[PDB]
């Protein structure tokens, strides 16, 4: 797939490379979206870690809700080993998670953290529509300026109905992905799909994948 | 990975491959009567059965004295594992004569270092305050090491997982509780929709509350 | 193992299991003309006459008279109830308000030595903290009250505001379904605090004598 | 065994459905989408209770005028001019021209004008609607009239009236359907409730004729 | 003495309506976004002028009277000629790139200057848009007009018109649809209520034609 | 003139058919989709199979996507636009969002670039109802005052709910062609729709395509 428009770069995540046809747009964002527990932070961190150990590519993973104890504990689930990239200093966990007790000088702290770390993958995880579409607006230029390739997960509360919570993340995204766990007779059946990716083609409509002791694995079928 | 601790619920630690998540909350999320008050109580009476790990249930509608009366349709004598001191109900009802979060915390953790115990039940207008609140409550729980079960209520089958929209994202853990009607018979079912960091069981599976309290087959 | 009183309402105790927990309130939810001020009518009535157990009727918007009338159709005399002070009717109907209606209340069940209590028909935060009150209040006093609210789908939120039957100990359904162009009456008891009950729909009628449930 | 007393429409199909017709001395509320019948039924209750029964009626009118109430009804060869004429009928004209106290007061006066048995009344918090309708509802109790009172909805399945709030304050409800299902009409009419006495059940399928409403019990 | 009806001489319609629109009243057409709203509207107009020789009022909100005159060149209908002739008035209510009063007193003036027996209108508070409407009606049922008055609705078996009053202070609804079932769209047209008088009922299938508006039986 | 309004071919395969001969000349068409439907991709089409094969310039007004991206992206059809802004045939009008709205001016400066550029095609892409109403009326009615031929992009939420978002652009539009994305049985297919035409004949419901290397193929019948 050398004839497409817009340089990728690989997640190395079992079959997605496939579905993108070939990656993540390179100095852009992706918008990766589900409901509670589809694989969103998995994912993120997954695009980290194989950044990391596949091509020492360093990465940055901003976090507004989970500790960066809990992400790491949560990644030994896979048999990542996160404190040791930290102490190697090829991965920064930023932490903007709430005080158990603005945008502005988040993204300064993210370009400082994206500076001094010299990270290529960056992963931000996770009322007026209007200023949510201005505000995500404004995070993707900047991001794409500094040249970061990002994924950015949000919520979705329905499998099958917006995109996201406030109707307007996928259309400042140039990259839109959906996580689904799809409940149909008492079943649950996880699925990816690429709903966009301005200049480039991908595969349509949804692909299963499992979460396992080895993370993410996609089967694409096309 | 996190270690899990057995509620020795018949059929739950296998749908949970363990347990739950141990110093983390777990959310059990239902409508009404589908057994969410059940099974925090089970969860901290197995845990004084079979483990003597002493449990501190928090209340926030139901008195303790009806709380034990309620069990009693089970076997369980919670009386008695009050007289022993194994078991403490927690009483945070508002007195229906005369919120501060940091206040109940202080006293779950003194009653928690009072009897010792490991396992802890609690029972039970912005999105955007409740999830800030819950996140609060679960982080300050976490830093005290309890493990614990926290009910919540939803109003739909099938429709969002909690009240507001917002529980299930701030919780590391959950359960949700369904009655679904099927004809016009009623069919209960119990699903881990999630639990951050480790395996589960997925999708639906028929449980029905008997004399010995809650009973899943997977 | 918790101890029930009989409604004596066709059908009724069989599917509770032995009829409704003493001490405690019993949420009856309908839709319009579903049966819900006839079931607390006939808790109230069945009471009385068959077990001597006085009760009070508290209603907030039907008059005592059109009450009355209306059992008069059930071959029920309430007024003769009354007469002899083994019925009082509380009005509490139009031209903390809830507790002077709460001290109201507690007065007339220590009054007329009632049992049994019914009680006929905006912030969900609000609506359930009242409730509560009343509620709790009613149990301190260890009456056994039928509540009964409005709803406004046969398959939708139990009550109005979302929170009424997380607050009650027991909760019971009137529906009255269109299936076609035919109606059909059904009556499920949802939960029932610290005890068993049989589960799901069952169909009732209204007729002459009241409300008649078939469990089977 | 007391029955409530009814009153006969003489509504072809609907003293049966309603056996005996509408209760004495009270209100009922006739719901419809647009052009279900409401204002025929109510018509037709009125015109009905004259001619039949010799029993003057009050229509109180808040949107179509008399003259258009008149010429309408000349549809279904009723001369209802005639019967103003003879003072059988009043239309009392509360229609806007291009407060609840004082209407009442007006329709008293008109009833006891006219010797008025039937009064036909044709046709924002939920909260202030449910509280002024039970008012109306109470005062013309008094009175003694026996009353039919149209409402709007805008769904032939949704809630019985437009604020959710009608039917629990009537003590009468009937609903006038207008069902499109695979690009036919069907017209159906359906007494939900009547409180105190009995009544059929479900949706019974009628048309409207040069003669007006004729149901069909079977 | 029952209401009688003017021919719209529109295929089909005046079958429907056992005779067509009631004299002297006003009929709200609603409809989804190109379901045939103004061509109805316009076609009653243009058969009263070229049949009946029955001049016509066409009050335009938001289409100019040019774009409403080019428009109607795709059916073969010259409009310009007509309002060139006197025989119609096309009114521009529509605004520069609100008071109802001086609108009714604007149409009343278009009426008494062309001698109009027909008029086309097309197109925040529900009780508000409830009481301007019914007064707009009142009116021009007091000057005598027969009124066809175009509304807007979103979804095809929801509402009958966008704030949920209209069609209770109308004496008489068509609703126009184009439902889409199966990537194939069907345009209906029904006539819900006609006060006082008779009508067929359900929806009936239509086609918009080079020639305008033409209506078939059901199925 | 005394004739129907006349069309102005896009040349995109199938959809001349489909319009019976193309966009409404010196007219606006709405062109409504979900995220990721080809609304930018269609109005792109339009201006560029203008300029290549009727030499008809064309103003691309964009509100959020920068310039270098709308042409880094147009890149994937095989169409160079930065050669076209070179020649002066295409000028891309920037009128996104500094990262950190007056629609009468906005309009002024269109009608700069329509001028000076001599253009005949025009694309723009992309919460009170009735301000949105008003302000989408005088945007399409400056527009024709012009004389443009134009392309308005606008987003929607659901594939078979409102056309637009505020449940009036559909109304004060001329033109309306909605593309839908659908996602059945885990696929998905993309579809186009004219919807209305005011005043000319189209054919009419949901006709399936691609985006495909050449851009929008629309399949035959
Ligand atoms: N070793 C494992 N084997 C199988 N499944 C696992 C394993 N570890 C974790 N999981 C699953 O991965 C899910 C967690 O995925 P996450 O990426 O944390 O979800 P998320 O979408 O970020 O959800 P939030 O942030 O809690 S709403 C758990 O709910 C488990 O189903
Ligand atoms: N060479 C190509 N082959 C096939 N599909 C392609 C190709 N290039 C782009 N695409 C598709 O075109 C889509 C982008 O189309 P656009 O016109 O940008 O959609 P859009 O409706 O404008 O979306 P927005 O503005 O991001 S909401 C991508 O999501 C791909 O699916
Ligand atoms: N001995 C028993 N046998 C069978 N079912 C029982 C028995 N005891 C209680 N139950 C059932 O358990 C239900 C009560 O479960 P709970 O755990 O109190 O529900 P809950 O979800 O907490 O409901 P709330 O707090 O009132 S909304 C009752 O409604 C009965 O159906
Ligand atoms: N003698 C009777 N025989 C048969 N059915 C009767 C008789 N009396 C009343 N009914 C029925 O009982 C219904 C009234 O039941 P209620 O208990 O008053 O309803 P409800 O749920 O309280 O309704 P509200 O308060 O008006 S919303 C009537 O609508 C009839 O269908
Ligand atoms: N002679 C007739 N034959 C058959 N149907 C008739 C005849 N006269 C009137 N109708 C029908 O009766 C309907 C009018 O009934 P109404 O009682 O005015 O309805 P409505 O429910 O009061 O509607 P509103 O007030 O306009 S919302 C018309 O729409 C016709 O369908
Ligand atoms: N010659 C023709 N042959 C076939 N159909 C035509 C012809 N001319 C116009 N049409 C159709 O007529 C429709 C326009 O009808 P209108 O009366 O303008 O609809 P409308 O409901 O008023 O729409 P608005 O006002 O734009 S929401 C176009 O969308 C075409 O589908
Ligand atoms: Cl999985
Ligand atoms: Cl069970
Ligand atoms: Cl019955
Ligand atoms: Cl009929
Ligand atoms: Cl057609
Ligand atoms: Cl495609
Ligand atoms: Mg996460
Ligand atoms: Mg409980
Ligand atoms: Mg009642
Ligand atoms: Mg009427
Ligand atoms: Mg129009
Ligand atoms: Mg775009």
């Amino acid at each position: 797939s050398e004839h497409q428009a817009i340089a990728k770069m690989r997640t190395m995540i079992e079959g997605f490379d496939d579905i993108s046809h070939g990656g993540l747009p390179i100095g852009r964002s992706t918008l990766v979206s589900g409901t509670s527990g589809t694989g969103k932070t998995l994912f993120s961190i997954q695009f980290l870690y194989n950044g990391i150990i596949e091509f020492d590519e360093p990465g940055v993973f901003v976090t507004f809700e989970e500790t960066p104890q809990d992400i790491i504990k949560n990644a030994r689930s896979f048999g990542w080993d996160l404190a040791k990239l930290v102490d190697e200093g090829k991965l920064f966990i930023l932490d903007a998670s709430p005080d158990p007790e603005d945008l502005s000088a988040l993204i300064e702290r993210i370009n400082y953290a994206i500076q001094k770390y010299r990270a290529r993958r960056v992963s931000i995880d996770s009322d007026a529509p209007s200023v949510v579409r201005r505000e995500l607006f404004r995070l993707v230029a900047r991001l794409k300026q500094i040249g970061a390739t990002t994924v950015m997960t949000t919520e979705r509360i329905e499998e099958y109905g917006p995109i996201a919570r406030y109707g307007v993340e996928e259309f400042v995204s140039d990259n839109v992905v959906i996580l689904r766990n799809v409940l149909e007779g008492e079943r649950r059946r996880r699925t990816l799909e690429i709903l966009k990716l301005r200049g480039t083609s991908h595969m349509k409509g949804e692909y299963p994948f499992t979460i396992t002791d080895h993370g993410i694995n996609i089967f694409p079928l096309g």
